[PDB]
């Protein structure tokens, strides 16, 4: 009964209304406004909830899922870059999951700056990519590994481990086994640079809004709020957080669009049914 079709129903009914309660009105108070007169959401309907944005000229959202702190961000506008830069510096940050295909990343018609696995100057910052190892995740699906060295006059030089899934399936979600292997890995990812810090005695580690992995496909609200679901269920604190309480905190903490597809869904209960995770709370 637990995970039956009426409990599945149900749980798309409360996670319908909560979208609807989340939706932008005209200049809503609840979601961030563009500054200076540059375009700030990748698409209009898909905004950044004002109260847990990390940057006021980025579409990101400070999110935690029961006690597992991430960032969620769109594919950063090529204006944006800079301040993404920043923001993934000022963060160190311990993976940057990056889940757009490399057939989308190349669609010149997308906007969307190829931005880790090239090096470059944006203003003030320099960052300089390099190829590390590559990870398959099951389906053919391969994780291409990177390190980004971000430097910047008056700014600690801060590298950024990257893994990005160069070949996501473009018309498809991929299945609860691949999304268990790419949570695994970005998880082991974080927690190797993250000890690299500790080691180090970083102040970041005493700080809730650091440390997070970043975690971006083109609006970050699809692949993006799939792979954040597995990364809760993969933390050990998370005991007894139900499939409708970690979906309802990623929309509230960026917006209602959060696990955008009935097939995102459909992997978040299948990976909640294997552990016997709660769908509803009672």
């Amino acid at each position: 009964s637990p995970y039956g079709p009426e409990a599945r129903a149900e749980l798309s009914s409360r996670l319908t209304t909560l979208r609807n309660t989340l939706a932008p009105a005209t200049n809503d108070p609840r979601y961030l406004q563009a500054c200076g007169g540059e375009k700030l959401n990748r698409f209009r309907d898909i905004q950044c909830r004002r109260q847990t944005a990390v940057r006021a000229d980025l579409n990101a959202n400070y999110i935690q899922v029961g006690n597992t702190r991430t960032i969620a961000c769109q594919y950063p506008l090529q204006s944006q870059l800079e301040s993404h830069f920043r923001m993934l510096a000022e963060n160190r940050t311990p993976v940057l999951a990056v889940l757009a295909s490399s057939s989308e990343i190349a669609n010149q018609r997308f906007g969307m700056p190829d931005y880790f696995r090239q090096s470059g100057t944006y203003g003030s910052i320099t960052v300089e990519s390099k190829m590390t190892q590559q990870v398959g995740l099951g389906d053919g699906i391969m994780a291409d590994m990177y390190t980004l060295t971000i430097r910047e006059a008056g700014q600690k030089t801060i590298s950024v481990p990257v893994v990005h899934v160069g070949n996501f399936p473009d018309q498809t979600a991929v299945s609860s086994e691949v999304t268990k292997a790419l949570a695994s890995l970005v998880d082991q990812t974080a927690e190797t640079k993250r000890n690299m810090y500790e080691s180090k005695g970083s102040s970041a580690v005493a700080d809730d809004s650091k440390l997070r992995p970043v975690i971006h496909c083109r609006a970050g609200v699809g692949r993006t709020a799939q792979l954040i679901g597995a990364m809760c269920m993969n933390d050990s604190r998370n005991s007894q957080l139900s499939v409708e309480d970690m979906v309802s905190q990623m929309r509230v903490q960026r917006n209602g669009i959060m696990v955008q597809k009935d097939e995102q869904l459909d992997v978040l209960i299948k990976l909640a049914e294997g552990q016997g995770r709660p769908l509803l709370n009672s």
